């Protein structure tokens, strides 16, 4: 059949560099094994290559190697373009759901295999998309279940680089769909940051932002330095299982967990990924940074850079948004359960193997209530997503969730 | 020779009974013992006997057999007149220095024996005073080195319940000055309250606060139930580390820790707290709360005593001030040592043996500098005390904290 892609970066702004050069780097893997740029579709901000921070205008870069990815990337679902809706038309292959961009989707066959590959930030059942959007995993597993409903593919590969992603399958993810699927982190775990400024690696000393992010460059790298052809889903799975828990230091490292059907495991990758000829033959610790906290090292190195009074005053709105979301979840875990019951209500995880929330709809609800007192939640405060969904499975109603809110803020 | 003794509520409020309730019960052993009225001082705010939520006006109890401490108990120091000034003149025994009270003061011999007693809220190297007053560790010290090279005593045993209360003594106790000193916990652990509403004990259930707390109703329950001719201070010591440790759970118990001059282990308790002739014979696990978490409890249950809407938004002001200083004292970290540094600096914890800071000075300075722009502490504020001595310890000046709680409030 046909290889098909869908590469996607979730965030946006000059620290998030990272997750547009790890899917520029996917793009231009794919390429190399002869994907086609028609049966690729890629949503990036597009907000990286000609930032005025970028010292190689014009350039992505996704390793200390210093490889330029951004050339030739098309521009499918760029700025506002990049949305959850547009994503999940793209995935269905109906250019009439499109809102803007190329119109480029997956009007894939039923012999296709497609391969789909995410990266930026997230939180328990959730993914960010550019400019405080949330996608609600459930949204995305019924995605699937209709594009496999409709006879779309053969067989479907997802790679996924955010915190907390295993959150977005366990108890969800259906193993009958012909749909294998591995994430960066377990259901409770953050996503690490590599190529960080100051850090061994050793990246291009004018850069004042990360390159890649752990999972990411570990499938990239373990990609174009195998043959593909040798090389199987399930080598590739625990080559990056072995290298993202960091020599099984979890305190810097996490766990790399898979779903759906493993019978796609003893596949050989050159179906999803395609055969790079060149790479015909063949067959240390890396200090990083946690997703969330990359954005206050940028802007610390930023003031450290000119230690610059404005930059100084950004750090502390920043950190006194992040107080402020962390404050209110914790009161309203008081108010609804009572003090020493809120924190183990709000922050106990469910067993591996259970979905995050029982009822979807009433996440959504449980999110819409809070964030019209207390302000948007913005990419930061995705980590809160297990909280409100915790609400939801206790049996707290959504007028107590309001009044609750409102004593709040 | 004589015995003295001088024993302390540092806090007020209903919330805070067991404080004064403790100090109530020590006042009446140590009357039952033979220590004559004249020879004791005490400091209690006095608030509690008649408040109008006390379920037994002109009464106060220390444990669920509901037997009144309160009547006969001297008003020395009470209200305004309970500060750091008043107790440091009383212990050094100078009436011209005292303020307001009753005048009554230490004006020991050196043939004397002295036993202290202090119950409620603390932090690292500091304990409260009603009012938000905060009594730092090495000006308590400074006033024993003075009481001891003027003569005024033989021998001084002193008891002490409150949060990281080990740091007071940790580094800077003398064993020159023949006393011997006990803590409620370690430099690094919170104390515990006792006979808490809806707890086993099991309280009178007209009480919507707790009783005392659990290192101090140890020592008392301890010292009543013993023939003082033959218990010594390191029975007694034994006892209340087995009891206030909660069966080696010190997820609901702490350490008791001893510093100074550990001699007076050897001698008879009755030598310090008198001998009942009542006790002249004779030689399960606690539920406890944690001494910072007991006023959100108290106003849960009375929340709950009526589930009303002002007891709500009390709660909320209540979290929202605590969050607040939180806050502030983690943004001050990563302005004045970068994110991902801040918090390692200001929660480090030296390792025993060692003050809590270099410089008292200092300390009192950061703190003067901090509620100039973030507000007053208050008492849950002292939790904070270890990140302001760190920050001193760090070489970081008063400018550049001046700079930092600026930008943070
Ligand atoms: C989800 C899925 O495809 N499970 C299959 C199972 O049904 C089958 O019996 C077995 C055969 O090896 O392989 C596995
Ligand atoms: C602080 C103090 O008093 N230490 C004494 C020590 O000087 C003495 O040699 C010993 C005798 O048993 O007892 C202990």
């Amino acid at each position: 059949g046909t290889r098909w892609a869908v590469l996607v970066a979730g965030s946006n702004g000059y620290e998030n560099y990272r997750h547009q050069a790890d899917v520029c780097h996917a793009y231009q893997l794919l390429i190399k094994g002869g994907l086609k740029e028609e049966n690729i579709v890629v949503f990036m901000y597009d907000d990286i290559a000609w930032h005025e921070l970028n010292p190689r205008p014009g350039v992505i870069i996704n390793n200390p190697r210093g490889e330029d990815v951004y050339a030739g990337v098309p521009k499918d679902y760029t700025g506002e373009d990049v949305t959850a809706e547009n994503l999940f038309a793209v995935i269905l292959g109906d250019r009439s759901k499109v809102k803007g961009g190329s119109g480029k989707v997956i009007n894939s066959k039923p012999e296709d295999r497609i391969f789909i590959f995410y990266s930026n930030h997230g939180g328990p059942g959730v993914l960010g998309m550019p400019n405080e959007q949330i996608l609600y995993a459930m949204d995305f597993i019924d995605v699937l279940k209709k594009k496999h409903a409709s006879g779309g593919y053969r067989e479907m590969v997802i790679y996924v680089e955010a915190c907390e992603s295993g959150s977005l399958f366990e108890g969800i993810m259906p193993k009958d769909l012909n749909v294998f699927v591995t994430t960066a982190s377990n259901a409770q775990e953050n996503s690490w940051v590599t190529y960080c400024p100051g850090t061994e690696p050793s990246p291009p000393p004018e850069y004042t932002t990360c390159l890649g992010d752990l999972y990411s460059v570990a499938w990239m790298e373990d990609s174009e330095s195998h043959n593909l052809r040798r090389e199987t889903v399930n080598q590739q799975y625990r080559s990056v299982k072995e290298r993202t828990s960091n020599f099984k230091d979890y305190a810097m490292g996490s766990h790399v967990m898979q779903y759906g059907d493993t019978n796609i495991t003893a596949e050989k990758l050159y179906l999803f990924q395609g055969f790079d000829p060149a790479t015909v033959n063949l067959p240390a610790k890396m200090e990083v940074v946690h997703q969330r906290d990359a954005e206050l090292l940028f802007m610390w190195q930023m003031y450290q850079r000119s230690n610059k009074t404005h930059i100084l005053k950004q750090i502390a709105e920043t950190v006194k948004h992040r107080n402020h979301l962390d404050g209110s979840v914790e009161l309203i875990g008081v108010l609804l359960y009572g003090p020493g019951k809120g924190s183990p209500v709000l922050q106990s995880v469910r067993d591996p193997g259970l979905p995050l929330v029982d009822n979807w709809a009433c996440l959504k609800s449980m999110v819409r209530v809070f964030e019209s007192h207390c302000g948007s939640l913005t990419q930061y405060g995705m980590k809160h997503m297990r909280a409100f969904a915790n609400i939801c499975n206790s049996g707290v109603s959504e007028s107590s969730m309001e009044e609750a809110c409102m004593v709040a803020c």
